[PDB]
């Protein structure tokens, strides 16, 4: 769970 | 804990 | 590695 949750906010982190 | 994060994680994105 | 996790958020949160 804990290396989808890290996935989600590089993401969040990169867009933004 | 880890549902907190997913739950503040669902909001960012929802926002953003 | 969820204490690093909620210190991201925090400043997507803070940024955001
Ligand atoms: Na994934
Ligand atoms: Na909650
Ligand atoms: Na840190
Ligand atoms: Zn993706
Ligand atoms: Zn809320
Ligand atoms: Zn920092």
């Amino acid at each position: 769970s804990i290396r989808e949750l890290e996935a989600r906010i590089r993401e969040l982190e990169l867009r933004i």
